[PDB]
């Protein structure tokens, strides 16, 4: 009579998908994944550092574009995370198998990665990839040095419970940079008040609107480069119309308290 | 200009996914799963085993056979598998939440299965579920017992490296009957010859089809019903023109042989 | 010339390790561990839950006394931590693979349990046990429900990032019993300002303080007895000393505050 | 009235622990472990290899005599394992936390490994040490290739069930010289026959001293070196008295043979 469903991949837009060469954002900062995914390549003379990898089938070209850069397998040292959702971490065990990068997150972002990222909160098993293990489990404030670049983890849960801001002092023309790559603020689909299985989300994002505002700043990135207003397929004037991270977080909390209106509402 | 391919989920012929109502086996024996995969419920006084779940949207059809013979998720108390591919363990982490099960398998079966069958040796990511974690590390010839009901697993690598036979006795008629629960015996698309992943792929083959022509088996079974000549869409007669393990190891043997000949000339 | 020093066990006050007979705390109810280490049982309709196992070598004094109230391994679903030390975790490994139980943790629980309490904050390898796999992660505040009893998780971070307290109502006389089974909130040896392993403890320790003094709280009770002022040696007046869950947040903040007092003079 | 025992550390003899400087094997493998643990390291143009690293203590002094060596941290590559107990494994979580080294090894080693050495067939939990993750499965017969030296797996099943022999080639005196690191074929208190949780102990011991005796071997090495009648604090004749593989898999059978004997008689 009826079969049950075929599974179904989860299909994102084709931009997210477009490949890219690399984008420089400071001396050792570069944009190396797709045109609507950040996947940020930090080079230092001990070995470079990629913050997220985009979706799982971008594994090959993060590599074309760390040979571009002058990055060896063996050269990637270290992977952070924003979040562990397939379309950020999809590509990390490909990546933990082909390079010599070890991967650090919090404990939340770990156990979520290591189940590929099933049973999500939200999602159920709608959006699973390839389960990877962190090497290294990293508490708020704490910083991870590379090379001499110093990154540290600012927590900021909601969009999951393990997501992360991470920052770092770059250079450009002479002249500190302060880089703040900001998790998303997102809560697409997502039951807001009185979710069992998350019961202090709306405190949770609460929390991180305000740890976002109160960043280190000069530049702000996002793993979704439209939630912060870049456009990586602009050239010269990607980053020009970039938010703040004070303007980034009042805007994630316009859209949350909308969104929590209309779930009331609905 | 020309994005990465969308993600593709493994699509199956319908008939793996089409339910069907439990269809006794022996006294306490039942298939539970679909028309084209076993999943095998045996029934005890001291709690249910299942021997594989089959997709992994299989989950709730499967709990919703198990309360058709009387198993409420609680009673499900052991989860075994023939082998840690998606279409036989695909729903086993959804299980484990759900209900009381604990998973017992060999080392290669858990490590796969631990990596939601990521990686595979043959299909790469292809074919992955979400993952699970082994409670139960089990050695080849090993038993366990639960309600009286006494499982033997055989280890019959190449399939994959995990794969295992089960045999145990059940009865019929007041008769006692041997069940053997043999694995895949196919390598679908795999390359036999020289393959780096797995170098005595072709030893551990020849040996697994003299482990499967020896076992105990007045009744054999396996994972993909066509493969021992089972119809379990044709009620009272779904096993009258099942094979012998013997004929069936016989068979996959002589498959096997005709695929290494093709390799050499391909 | 010299080798490097053997292993040493960590050994504890020979109290720790004195088994004891059942003591009822409430209708449901009881201490079974040792007398100077909690173990609670919970026994519903629906099975029993355990909060807590003590040391590793527990393990079978627990199984004894929960044979004697009745509760066979079957019957144990449920494993819950206070926080994921060899002292209070121990068991868990040998009581998950001698009873159906399942362990539910928050996240920093599940990593600091499936390592074995190795690479602690703040002892390193120094007290090691055998590691185990939680079955399900828990959210702050999200309850879990077994045979009607229902526990509440309150995380209180500091004594380790995952250190939680349980709530849950019982009866005692006719009439509800709010029970706390609150974390520790020592610092046993813990360097508290300025921890690159641990930023922002010390903001933890004073929420953790604020939660503590906050929580539903007829009765009080403690990993170590003696933080609550509870004497199981001590019969029918085993609880009649214990503290309120304010008094207890009231010490703890001021031993706390002595501790940073005299590391800064330190 | 009696307190359950102390937990005890396995203490071994004291040459087990005692540091000695690197010995030179071959042109690119030294002995860089204890007077009585074997520690191999292989230095190659594109970084080291560590096969052992025997008790936990002994990380630090492996670092120490790694920079002797010229090997920094993050040039340490590849950690391999004869067999994951706690007096050749012990060190390997703590190395991989300190070095940028992943480990391979086999799916059995694997998961004795990631649950540090608890739950062992024999020993039950009198043997644990830290956890640690594989990084990359091995098959029996798989190569691994770093800096231009080829590593072969030989599974050889018995003293563990993952234990492995580890073969490769070096030069000395400008000709190849095949070296064999042959695993343990003891079994130190084995119960050996009709043992429930190793049914086929005895015929994977029997296969695994033919795959000892037929292994490529010029140079034998073993975890234990009295085992392969080494003598590390000898110098220039520390591998003089060295047995052949043939001969330590004949003396090894013999005493397995003996072993056997008592125990029927037993
Ligand atoms: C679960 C995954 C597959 C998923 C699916 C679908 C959407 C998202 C978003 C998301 C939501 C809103 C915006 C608009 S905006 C100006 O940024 O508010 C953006 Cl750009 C992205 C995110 C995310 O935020 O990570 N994830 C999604
Ligand atoms: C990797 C998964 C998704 C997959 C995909 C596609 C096919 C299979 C088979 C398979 C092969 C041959 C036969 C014909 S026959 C009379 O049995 O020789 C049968 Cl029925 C099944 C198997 C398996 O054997 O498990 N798995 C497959
Ligand atoms: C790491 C483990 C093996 C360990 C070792 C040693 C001590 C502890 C304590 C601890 C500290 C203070 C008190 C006095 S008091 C009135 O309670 O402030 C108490 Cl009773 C217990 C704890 C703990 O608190 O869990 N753990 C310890
Ligand atoms: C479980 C651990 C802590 C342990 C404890 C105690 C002994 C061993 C041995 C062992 C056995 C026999 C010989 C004598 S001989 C000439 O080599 O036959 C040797 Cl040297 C070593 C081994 C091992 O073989 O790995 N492990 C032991
Ligand atoms: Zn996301
Ligand atoms: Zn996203
Ligand atoms: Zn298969
Ligand atoms: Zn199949
Ligand atoms: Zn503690
Ligand atoms: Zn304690
Ligand atoms: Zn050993
Ligand atoms: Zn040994």
């Amino acid at each position: 009579e009826v079969p049950l469903p075929q599974l179904r991949a989860y299909t994102v837009d084709a931009s997210w998908l477009q490949p890219m060469a690399p984008l420089q954002i400071a001396d050792h900062t570069w944009q190396i994944g797709t045109e609507d995914l950040t996947a940020l390549l930090v080079q230092t003379p001990d070995g470079a550092v990629l913050l997220d990898g985009g979706m799982p089938q971008m594994a090959s070209h993060l590599l074309d574009n760390m040979k571009a850069r002058g990055v060896t397998p063996r050269d990637l040292r270290l992977i952070l995370l924003s979040h562990a959702h397939a379309d950020h971490a999809g590509p990390v065990a490909e990546l933990k198998r082909r390079t010599g990068a070890k991967v650090a997150a919090n404990a939340e972002s770990a156990v979520l990665l290591a189940r590929g990222g099933s049973d999500d909160l939200h999602f159920g098993d709608g959006i699973t990839y390839p389960p990877a293990n962190a090497d290294r489990i990293v508490m708020d404030g704490e910083v991870i040095t590379v090379g001499g670049i110093v990154f540290t983890a600012h927590f900021m849960a909601g969009h999951t419970p393990g997501s992360t801001a991470w920052t770092w002092t770059d250079t450009r023309n002479g002249k500190p940079v302060r880089i703040a790559y900001a998790d998303s603020l997102s809560a697409p689909g997502y039951q807001l008040q009185g979710n069992p299985r998350y019961p202090h989300l709306i405190e949770d994002y609460r929390r991180s609107f305000a740890t976002v505002r109160a960043l280190p700043c000069d530049v702000l990135l996002t793993p979704h480069p439209g939630a912060s207003n870049w456009d990586y397929a602009a050239g010269a004037r990607a980053g020009a119309k970039a938010l703040t991270c004070k303007a980034y977080a009042d805007a994630a909390e316009q859209k949350f308290d909308g969104q929590l209106a209309k779930e009331t509402a609905g």
